């Protein structure tokens, strides 16, 4: 038992509930919140510039000292950082940017990291302003992550859409 509340269940193991991913953060406090990543950890915009937004910054401090030690993600990885005050832990995870020309196969790989994790509220990746098809993209998290994932959808009319044509 958790303490997630007003989900539809997809599946076994998979969850999903109109809301914003920041509030939702913010009430549970959960273990693991999913940050939608760009490579270089610049968080300006969407889910991330959002959920930096709600740090005071700082959740951007943090990513420029680890690029700065690390170097830049791969497309399809991820990183473990300080959640803040969002969240225990922070996953950044990089799913392919189709405005940048990334190859969607890579939005598997990016899932999978999501199995090193038992519990995660999380975006989903790729959807938004990184360009893919949302649908899709909830089709590829169902068929990947074998962990228990609470999908946040910001978007009420894109919430709707999700779950009429879900099979
Ligand atoms: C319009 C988007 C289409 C793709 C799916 C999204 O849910 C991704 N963006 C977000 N998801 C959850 N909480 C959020 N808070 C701020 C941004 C954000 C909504
Ligand atoms: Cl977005």
């Amino acid at each position: 038992v958790n303490s997630f509340s007003g989900y539809l269940k997809l599946t076994d193991n998979v969850y999903i509930k109109n809301a914003d991913i920041v509030e939702e953060a913010k009430k549970v406090k959960p273990t693991v919140v999913v940050n939608a990543a760009n490579v270089y950890l610049k968080h300006g915009g969407g889910v991330a510039g959002a959920l930096n937004k709600a740090t005071n910054n700082a959740m951007q401090v943090e990513s420029d000292d680890y690029i700065a030690t690390n170097g830049p993600l791969k497309v399809g990885g991820s990183c473990v950082l300080s959640g803040h005050n969002l969240a225990k832990h922070c996953l950044h995870v990089v799913g392919p940017n189709v405005n940048k020309g990334e190859d969607i196969q890579l939005l598997k790989s990016a899932y999978e990291n999501f199995n090193q994790h038992e519990v995660l509220l999380a975006p989903l990746l790729s959807a938004g302003i990184f360009g893919a098809d949302p649908i899709h993209s909830l089709r590829v998290c169902v068929d990947t992550v074998r962990t228990n994932v609470y999908l946040a959808v910001f978007d009420k009319n894109l919430y709707d859409k999700l779950v009429s044509s879900f099979l």
